[PDB]
């Protein structure tokens, strides 16, 4: 089998991407944030504290003839950005772009933190990291990809995120028309439960390539590119007036600037992030200080190849017996 679904930016800055997901019988369609940095499929629901729902579409398990309470199971998760959610668990039928899994764990939120409530466009998350990170207790549950894998034509999914435009998540096949040149594959460590790999270096604009190993995660659920402070300083030094602001929480730059590109290495291959991808707009409405899309990972404890990086590439998440990652230009 295969599946194919369009993923759409939630706003004009590409702050995140939503993909429609069918849950239950009859189908209840929710728009979920596909997150290769976590491993829980959770949704706003009929059980969510009423004051914590503000415009989201909810899953109502009592209206699904295929929903079954997973007795005794609870979940609770906290994300790198400080947000969190928790609740109980059902199993139900879940389909993405024509690909169907029966008996998928659907984690129903009883509580969500403020940033989720405040974002009316995201109805929940669909985790695509390794199932070892799944938070369900006392019986850990599998991700949608893990449940689907054996049935897929090839044990892979691909992320093709757009810049200020829709893109595609495919399951079970590689669309050879969606990229240019060849796909360069690189090793993955699953020891922390992430799609963790090592970039071979970087360049700033038309500058010379610096060969250096940068360990990090391919994370569709993180907006920006978080890299070591040395790398980030070298980038922003090429933008007149750019500076790190403690009060804002990162590098800012004059909105009047033209940003240079940023290149990252994948083996001997190179992915170029155009400068415009690195502009995240005014820090507050009407400001002429703009927020940068490349930020320091210092104090996160890990480098993160988030959407800013991933959207410049066609990315293969290869779930073969030994997982690997593939990157192509597009």
């Amino acid at each position: 089998s295969t599946g194919s679904a369009t993923t759409t930016p939630i706003d004009s800055l590409d702050d995140a991407y939503i993909t429609p997901v069918q849950i239950g019988t009859p189908a209840q369609t929710l728009n979920l944030d596909f997150d290769t940095g976590s491993s829980d499929l959770w949704v706003f629901s009929s059980e969510t504290t009423a004051s914590e729902v503000d415009g989201q579409t909810i899953y109502t398990p009592s209206k699904s003839t295929t929903a079954k309470l997973l007795s005794g199971a609870t979940w609770s998760i906290s994300y790198g950005d400080g947000s969190s959610s928790s609740g109980d668990v059902y199993t139900d039928t879940v389909s993405v772009g024509g690909l169907t899994v029966t008996g998928q764990a659907v984690e129903s939120a009883k509580k969500v933190s403020s940033s989720f409530t405040e974002d009316s466009t995201i109805d929940g998350l669909l985790g695509l990291a390794f199932s070892t990170l799944n938070t369900v207790s006392p019986t850990q549950q599998k991700t949608f990809f893990d449940n689907a894998k054996a049935s897929l034509d090839s044990p892979v999914f691909t992320a093709d995120l757009g810049y200020h435009a829709p893109g595609t998540y495919n399951f079970g096949f590689i669309d050879t028309t969606a990229y240019t040149g060849s796909i360069t594959y690189t090793a993955v460590s699953t020891k922390q439960g992430f799609w963790e790999w090592t970039s071979t270096g970087y360049a700033v604009g038309s500058g010379t390539f610096k060969s250096t190993s940068i360990d990090g995660i391919a994370d569709t659920g993180t907006t920006l590119l978080y890299l070591p402070a040395t790398v980030v300083s070298a980038y922003w030094a090429q933008v007149s007036g750019a500076k790190s602001s403690s009060s804002v929480g990162g590098y800012v730059f004059p909105c009047s600037a033209t940003l240079p590109s940023f290149t990252f290495g994948v083996g001997s291959a190179r992915i170029v992030i155009p400068g415009d991808y690195i502009d995240f707009g005014p820090i507050s409405t009407g400001s002429s200080s703009c927020f940068g899309g490349i930020q320091s990972s210092a104090g996160i404890g890990i480098n993160i190849f988030g959407d800013v990086a991933l959207k410049a590439a066609f990315v293969v998440f290869n779930g073969a017996t030994t997982p690997t990652l593939g990157f192509a230009s597009k």
